[PDB]
């Protein structure tokens, strides 16, 4: 199960570069040079890396210091064949964003956040990125009076509309992806799920330029079904990017390696992405636990790609099995794909076999046979077939 | 704190009429005649009642039996002044809906569900309802292979589009409201939150005819902030109806009386509905606990309306307090309402005070003073002011 | 992966016999005769069955009707070789238990509950049971004033002490196992976790006669780690019985077939039970989904035993792998098993290498190498080794 | 509602001294001198303060530096009348504790943790503390193979037994209190609830020396009823200390000011502590949100004490109301306090009115009248009585 750049696996600089600070503990690992991360990831078989502006260029850097951080990075990209398909803005670490970037109560902070964002869009375009992600981690509140949510959504729409106007006036080939999260670090975060972000996008001036960047663990922090949520995104034509990791239920954001946490949900997600032919990057937003040294950091990153490839094999075998294909027919998945009333409204109203003469007791007595189907999926997942 | 029909309080027949069957226990109360429920609710000061088709007309009734169930009901409505502002369809109790109504895998069940729905829309229009609610409680799955969610959303859109075509071809003055729920009775339910339902509506052929009917307890079953969710609905112009009750965290759907469960969230919800001038009915979808006899049933219903009126008083006092109005200015809620960049994009890009000359350390040092504000809200809620 | 009675798999009559009533829906399956259940389970390879009194003998039966229900049951047990290792009391379905059995506010209900329990202990002893389970599903409250919890724990201790006095005065060879659950059907249930039940047992007059009967899904309804909880039970010498099923997170009690829900936790549980040599029955308390007919009922029951046997194979292979045994040494699991200070207190206080001369920076820099270990467990679970 | 030292309100140095670092953000406030904290808290009306060793004495301090940190602190205590009733050990911040203190896999780390603990017990005794708290925040695991829980509980018992032997051999007047937490910062923490800690204590060599220190928010992170849990602690005679704060459901540990979060649960907790006459300190373990400057820090601390005093007034009024006292009799809370069978086992078995002649249908028909009672509690809480 060896990865190749063909598999389009990408990692953020901040993932393998996490030093291990949590709310109760100091760093257990030293800082990584972004040059060494690109090199070690290329040897593992990754396709590319992503960054926040402040991961690559330390906050407060002069214009010359900015120049050589970028130029060393580009040299490592050139030396390895590594791509940069996505980039994003840090609007959550500096104390100035403690009440938000785009929806901070202070007007002057909001304007700053937009200028800080615009500056990095230019850089992402320079480096070849096709997707620009926005994670509004500080947008929200800990108490009810602190934030009028309707005014906040007006400010959030204003910010995204202005960014839309910037990229089209520049002629940039880049699209935006909103990344939802229900809570942490704020008590409640605005646009808390994939659904809320999808609904919000339809009110932007140019909705074609915006999609979603869902994260496995984030929807699971609301106890939601992540494959179900991704299906609704694909059904709406809005899955621009995806963040893969593991999470063990409703609690703090664990960011475990992909495959850890809810293993069956990982299997159903891989099944769905491969079946629908999602062609974007398979991006890992995870943290190697702070119990680990650097050897365990690279072992954990290798594990992300390895688990994806195993699940892909098992899901392909599941769908290719003639016995599963007949069970799907037994469960009437073929009938679900057929229109309910292609004959139209008047014909349905005139169809006595749909009501007056419909035999409800016979239909009710039919088994769905879902449990035999699900055990075939288990058997395939576990390799007992 | 006496309710009057002016306050527009409504109750479902199935709420005060719940006999107390739960997954582990038999009924503790006998069945209510819908005639007696309308009478006892009118004396409590309610404005109206709502129904499922099968609450009013027992399933399998002939056309004559249907005729006198409706006619006795209309007589009680006439005798009391009680309204019927909403009605809905039972697509979840009969065994034939065990895999869903609109998205059942079996095509013939889907057609039946649509004919059963259409028949009750006619009746709701006859009785004066202006909102028709759809709660797809059986739409979803317990296992991943049982339901292809993209096909299911195609079937769900087909059903809602057909209902849209029916009411406009008839010239009916009625609009639809989708009621989300994340789980129970299925393992995962489709459109699990207000956000998912809002996003789905924008893909219907006639989106103006559809809104949402959120329930307090349902969003809290996903650990979400219910007032935040209602604000996004109002911001989108889609709050057609609301269901009020109480819930104690992430667990089974408790349906407690309104005010119970998360009391502070109830206060912030009432604040929001009154401040935005929501003019629809204040509908209670709750269950009197099965510990109670009929005297405790009516005591619990009285409690719903009473708690709403107390919270309304405390929230009005909060907003009218000159000391709270100055704290809101201290927290810069006035600045949140002002546009970030009414001067436009080019001016923002040319504004050095928004980046090059912006003093981030001074802005960061400013306190938001949210905790003083929130304690004023506490003091007002508890009546220590 | 064929089960044999050697594997000691048992099922409750109420599991395969569940008719499919949930809070929103009528039964989808007809009632099973307990005679046919014993026969179909024996052919699947089960070892035995368990019962509530009211599963076997319909409530309100005369003494003659009781006589032939038992006698038909015993004949089926004799015809199949099926055992009855556990039995329990229904103190939750009849309306008289709406506020509890052992801790009902009404004294006369509490006395009835004890007499109903005592009568079935006699029967369980007659049928050969060695464990008597108590699940206090109605013990608890929906509101804070309804139940003084200290008085309730006095009443709960009084009941269990009296049952203890009954079995020892009769000379019965039977022990009790308390089954915790955090909520549902009450808003909060007393003794909500394995921990609370373990602490309670130490205050009974004869603590040696009582242990716990934990359920997979119940601890997961509080977001807890079920293998961790079972380890604490084994460490205290109190794992008398276990209930196996699946559950998908914090929500209503799903009672899915074992292996479904959190698959990795099922693997770690099987690892622990086999490694510690737990010799009690492997009991399944599950519900075949109401989507299923009777063929899917037996398919789901077969699935429980099948998944246990696969996980047992994978866990044995994990522990037998020489490469995993060296990784465990790399992670210092051997050092965890060694005493911290067998040399005693004074020697530890006199040991400068434990404080004054301890090099904290060197110790901190050591990797735990937990992520390489965990991926070996993944590889073994998935059969990629 | 003015606090006085009579009310016995205490605060940790780390609470008002929190600088505002969270997993995604840098500090927003500067460090407090412990001298200024004691002074500002005394003026607010607090009774005392608590500390971790490393809050008071920076890690790595020499023996002289230790001498004047303590001596400046004692001078501020003397200047204000402030007490120090509790102290505890930091076994979670330094990287050396990344896999735990008492249950780290490395033996030499475990020995260090015990020596670091013993050193601070001596200091707490010197400063007058009567309770020593242990919060094992790093004890646990992120993956199943990393920690054998039975070996870990052997190591945890060994550590607590050794500390027990140390204080009794020294003749110290101090007792220990274990503080449970279900998760964060580890994926799962050992002894995750009040119940698990209570059960563990009964296996220590000298169980009389150990109790529990429960935290509001920690039990709510498992969705549990905190007043119920405190009742079981009081029933076992083990409530040695309590930590008060607010929390909004199952998510990260919010540590909000007391009264925030679940307000009704705060009311029922205050009712219980005052009714049972708990005489220990009312300790606040909270964090002023990082949105705040220092004026909002002291406003938030004032809010903790203020909300406690308001709830105490409302709960006293509730219990003193003659109409609530008669409702309690209506709900048969008086009967719950009476023994079920003081007449003994044989008399209960001979009592036909407890089974053969018991009229179950009459008993079942009685209403519990819990909803009228609970609305009286609401009315009293909100000051509408
Ligand atoms: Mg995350
Ligand atoms: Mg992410
Ligand atoms: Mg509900
Ligand atoms: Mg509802
Ligand atoms: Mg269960
Ligand atoms: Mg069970
Ligand atoms: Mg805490
Ligand atoms: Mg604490």
């Amino acid at each position: 199960y060896q990865p190749t750049p063909e598999d389009r696996f990408t990692f953020g600089l901040w993932t393998v570069g996490w030093q291990g600070r949590d709310p109760f503990g100091d760093a257990t690992r030293r800082a990584l040079d972004p040059v060494e991360s690109v090199r070690r990831l290329a040897e593992l078989g990754a396709h590319g890396v992503t960054f926040h502006d402040d991961d690559l260029i330390p906050f407060g850097s002069s214009d010359s210091e900015r120049e050589e951080h970028v130029k060393r990075f580009r040299q490592a990209l050139d030396d390895t064949g590594m791509k940069v398909p996505m980039a994003t803005t840090n609007l959550f670490t500096h104390p100035v964003f403690k009440d938000g970037g785009f929806t901070a109560n202070d007007r002057d902070v909001r304007r700053y956040a937009l200028r800080k964002t615009i500056r990095n869009i230019d850089l992402a375009v320079e480096l070849g990125a096709e997707t620009y992600v926005a994670w509004g981690g500080r947008e929200g509140a800990e108490s009810g009076g602190a934030k009028d949510v309707r005014d906040a959504l007006d400010r959030m729409k204003e910010a995204f509309d202005l960014l839309g106007e910037y990229v089209t006036s520049q002629g940039y080939d880049i699209r935006f992806a909103i990344e939802p999260k229900p809570n942490e670090p704020r008590g409640d975060i605005l646009l808390p799920t994939v659904g809320h972000a999808l609904a919000f996008i339809e009110r932007l001036e140019r909705p074609e330029l915006y999609g979603v960047n869902p994260e496995v663990g984030h929807e699971q922090m609301a106890g939601l079904n992540f494959p179900h949520g991704i299906a609704q995104a694909l059904w709406a034509g809005k899955l621009f990017h995806i963040d893969l990791n593991g999470q063990n239920g409703i609690k703090y954001d664990q960011d475990l390696r992909f495959g850890a946490g809810d293993l069956r949900a990982a299997f159903w997600l891989v099944d769905l992405l491969e079946s629908a032919g999602y062609s974007g990057p398979r991006h890992f937003d995870f943290k190697p636990p702070r119990t680990e040294d650097f050897d365990g950091v690279w072992a954990s990153a290798a594990g992300c790609m390895r688990n994806y490839l195993i699940l892909k094999e098992r899901a392909a075998a599941f769908r290719a099995d003639p016995e599963v294909q007949e069970a799907l027919r037994a469960s009437r998945l073929d009938e679900l794909a057929r229109p309910t009333a292609a004959d139209g409204l008047q014909a349905l109203l005139d169809d006595r076999s749909a009501f007056e003469e419909f035999d409800v007791d016979a239909a009710a007595a039919r088994g769905m046979a879902f449990e035999r189907l699900d055990q075939l999926a288990m058997d395939h997942l576990l390799g007992a077939r």
